[PDB]
């Protein structure tokens, strides 16, 4: 009997890879699939492959933006911010942004100690059952950047409820993305004009939008960088983190390993890093060219999607790659923070987010254990992250 062209994505769930995706690597590591749009693509989930497409910017970022491509996923934001990093950088602003994310800054990691401590205080507390998510991983998460934003931290909420809409992975555009969009966008241009704000990424863009080598970079760049920055790092170690926890939650050995020796730590995010699910989709490209990759020649105008998971549980680069093992000889040139022109600028920080986390997670609660049934997780669908809505734990 006939059946579709294989969809993608192939399931919402963050704590198992499907079997489906070893079998598509070894017989078809480029392959044609559907995307929830209707629209066709070449989805690559070979380590080589990945990383060819990845490290080749003639498969484009920007052009994924393009009016009457075929698209992974509805436009949530203006199509020029798919190009934020660029724009960033042609407006001469890549250094001082970049500088401003890095977990370096006097206090930054102090900071982070302290807040992850207090919340974990508070679950004590409050007793088991607690929610490591909504009232651990991404209140960290808000926390941390509305310090590394500079904005205060009882603006860090409404921030960021507008994320379950803003990372959607949707067929059709949302019109509350927009009117989100448009709100934060308002805060961050009155944040620009706020004398109160002077450190963090938005206290420098505040001082470089006054300095006069940066007279004619526009105001709606300057507030986008806010938002954008804010969700992208939001949404990302506060994901990243959840599903980090559930994985080690499932390996008390690594856990225990981990609580007695938190040198180790850092090897172990390395570690969750590689085997994090947190990506529901193919990082998209749009082809400018004729380019052959694989047994395919792809066409220009076709849409390739990078599956992270695909190149990070590759045998042939990660041999037993569902196995964390903390000893590896490559244990950074997994995929976690993309490749080539687009590699994650906040890879630093949010390998700082994540390694504070857990070992304040491990001093506190020693004994984390799920509970309830991990089936009994429910995964967030149609979104550009797959994260449990609870994460329900005791101890
Ligand atoms: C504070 C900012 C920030 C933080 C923190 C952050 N990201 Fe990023 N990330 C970005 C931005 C902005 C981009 C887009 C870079 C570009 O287009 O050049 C990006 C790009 C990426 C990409 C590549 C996307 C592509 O299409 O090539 C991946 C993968 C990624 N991030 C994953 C992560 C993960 C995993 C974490 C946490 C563990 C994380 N990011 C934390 C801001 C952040
Ligand atoms: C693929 C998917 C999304 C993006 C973005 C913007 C991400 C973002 C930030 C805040 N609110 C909503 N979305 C920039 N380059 C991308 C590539
Ligand atoms: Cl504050």
């Amino acid at each position: 009997t006939a059946t579709v062209l294989l969809e993608v994505p192939f399931s919402a769930r963050g704590d198992r890879i499907p079997d489906a995706v070893a079998e598509l690597r070894t017989r078809e590591p480029i392959r044609k699939v559907r995307t929830i749009t209707g629209a066709e693509a070449w989805l690559v989930s070979s380590y080589a492959l990945c990383t060819q497409v990845l490290e080749d910017r003639r498969f484009s970022m920007k052009e994924t933006a393009a009016a009457g491509a075929p698209r992974l996923n509805a436009l949530t934001v203006p199509p020029e911010v798919v190009n934020n990093m660029g724009n960033i950088a042609d407006a001469g602003l890549r250094k001082a942004v970049m500088k401003a994310i890095t977990p370096k800054a006097p206090g930054l990691e102090q900071f982070l100690r302290d807040t992850a401590n207090s919340l974990l205080d508070n679950l004590i507390t409050e007793g088991a059952p607690a929610d490591l998510r909504n009232d651990f991983a991404d209140p960290l998460a808000t926390a941390l950047h509305c310090k590394v934003l500079g904005i205060p931290q009882e603006d860090g909420p409404k921030l960021f409820r507008s994320l379950s809409i803003a990372f959607m992975s949707s067929a059709d555009p949302i019109p509350a993305a927009k009117i989100n969009w448009d709100r934060d966008i308002e805060y961050m241009a009155g944040i620009l004009e706020n004398p109160n704000i002077t450190t963090g990424l938005m206290g420098e863009l505040s001082r470089l939008r006054k300095d006069p080598a940066y007279s004619h970079v526009s105001d709606e760049l300057f507030a986008t960088i806010g938002v954008t920055f804010f969700g992208a790092g939001v949404i990302s170690t506060g994901s990243f983190l959840t599903t980090a926890l559930i994985s080690l939650i499932q390996r008390p050995q690594l856990r225990n390993l981990l609580h007695e020796k938190p040198e180790l730590i850092p090897a172990g995010v390395e570690e969750l890093l590689r085997i994090n699910l947190s990506f529901a989709d193919g990082l998209p490209r749009l082809a400018t060219a004729d380019i052959q990759v694989g047994d395919v020649l792809v066409r220009k105008g076709e849409l390739v999607l990078v599956l992270l998971e695909g190149a990070n549980f590759d045998p042939e680069h990660f041999p037993n790659p569902g196995s964390i093992e903390l000893d590896r000889p490559n244990p950074t040139s997994h995929l976690a923070f993309g490749r080539g022109q687009h590699f994650c600028p906040g890879s630093a920080l949010g390998r700082r987010h994540a390694q504070i986390g857990i070992e304040a997670l491990l001093k506190k609660m020693p004994g984390v254990d799920l509970a309830v049934p991990i089936d009994q997780l429910v995964w967030r669908t149609r979104f550009q992250r797959r994260i449990p809505e609870r994460l329900p734990v005791l101890w």
